[PDB]
């Protein structure tokens, strides 16, 4: 299968174009749109990057041309670790549906944020806040595709198993792509020599939920989280063997681009996944 990776949040990390141009990637999910919902302006953030202000963050659609026509898939990110996003009521999902239809998808916006380049669906990292209509918003954005192209939509849940924020849209079938972040989550993540808690939870999730391709979520570098951390021997020894026997199999998601490089993650398991 291919690595997904976690583009936007360290300003030294390289620009998107550079990211794409590294030929490790068949995924690019840009980190994030953490404030949306109940009547506040949409804000993204994408560290130091560039601000988002007067078009700062225009010069992203190159990036993204770039990544298109070497076929690799990006999606904007909803939620995060940080961030005041939420939905109030079913209204509110149709309102942010529309809002990111126009601004990140095929609808039009004067004040696109990331440029005029349209992206190729939604990922959504929502990790606190209400449990209620994010399974709305996934169909209301579904129903986009009607008009013509479609809008891929995929979901980093955290390992266990069903996950509080993100269970109830899981189980629509509407999404293509699932990584599981399988990080800072003791009961479902690598330990030390335990390789089973980890599997065992990969058994749940690929038996379980009804999505086109699910994902190893890891950490880069043991900086990039708290926990979860599994160095390149082990996964590519261990746990690979194991989880490409599964047809959902897809691959491996990785967070940070900024970690990967500084740990060099990619270039150690890019050809067994
Ligand atoms: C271990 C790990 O990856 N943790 C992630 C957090 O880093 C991340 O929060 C973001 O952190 C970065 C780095 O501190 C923030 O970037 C700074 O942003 C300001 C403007 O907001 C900019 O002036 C700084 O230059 C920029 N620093 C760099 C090096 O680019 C960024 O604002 C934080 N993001 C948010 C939403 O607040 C969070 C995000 O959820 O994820 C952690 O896992």
């Amino acid at each position: 299968g291919g690595i997904a990776i976690y583009w936007g949040q360290n300003g030294n990390e390289g620009t998107l174009t550079q990211t794409c141009s590294t030929r490790k990637y068949s995924y690019v999910n840009i980190a994030f749109l953490n404030k949306f919902g109940n009547g506040q302006t949409p804000q993204i953030n994408l560290a130091g990057h560039c601000n988002p202000a007067a078009g700062g963050c225009t010069i992203v659609s190159n990036g993204i041309r770039s990544c298109q026509i070497q076929g690799i898939k990006v999606m904007l990110s909803l939620g995060g670790g940080i961030g005041s996003y939420t939905l109030a009521s079913q209204a509110d999902a149709k309102n942010v549906a529309d809002y990111l239809w126009n601004n990140f998808l095929g609808g039009k916006s004067s004040s696109r944020p990331l440029g005029d380049a349209v992206l190729d669906g939604i990922d959504f990292d929502i990790e606190h806040g209400s449990t209620l209509y994010w399974d709305d918003l996934a169909r209301y954005l579904s129903a986009y595709s009607k008009q013509g192209k479609k809008v891929y939509l995929t979901a980093a849940p955290q390992c266990p198993f069903p996950d509080r924020y993100l269970g109830t849209a899981l189980n629509t079938g509407l999404f293509d792509y699932v990584w599981v972040q399988f990080y800072n989550n003791p009961p479902c993540q690598y330990s030390s020599g335990n390789i089973n808690n980890i599997i065992n939870s990969w058994n749940r999730w690929t038996t379980s939920i009804n999505a086109g391709k699910i994902f190893l979520g890891l950490p880069a570098a043991p900086e990039a989280a708290g926990s979860g951390y599994v160095p390149p021997d082990v996964l590519i020894s261990r746990i690979l063997p194991e989880i490409k026997k599964s047809p959902k199999y897809g691959g491996v998601m990785l967070w940070s681009k900024f970690y990967d490089d500084k740990n060099g993650y990619s270039s150690s398991i890019l050809d067994s996944v």
